[PDB]
RNA sequence: ACGAGAACGCAGCACCAGCUGUCCAACCUGAAGAAGA
């Protein structure tokens, strides 16, 4: 129950600088056997 | 003062010998420790 409006994104910082990058955000490769 | 008197149907003998209550069978199936703004 909050007044409030669409769903935003939710990053996070990392040195120095604001890095952002995204929360859970994973490359994803596959192979035979 | 009896077709009667006396006379254990009795003695010894293991209901006993051999034989698996065993064989086959996944405690298994699905599920983000996760999301406001």
């Amino acid at each position: 129950r909050t007044t409030y409006s669409k769903m935003r994104s939710v990053p996070d910082n990392v040195p120095t600088g604001k890095h952002y990058l995204e929360m859970g955000k994973a490359r994803i490769k596959l192979e035979e056997l």
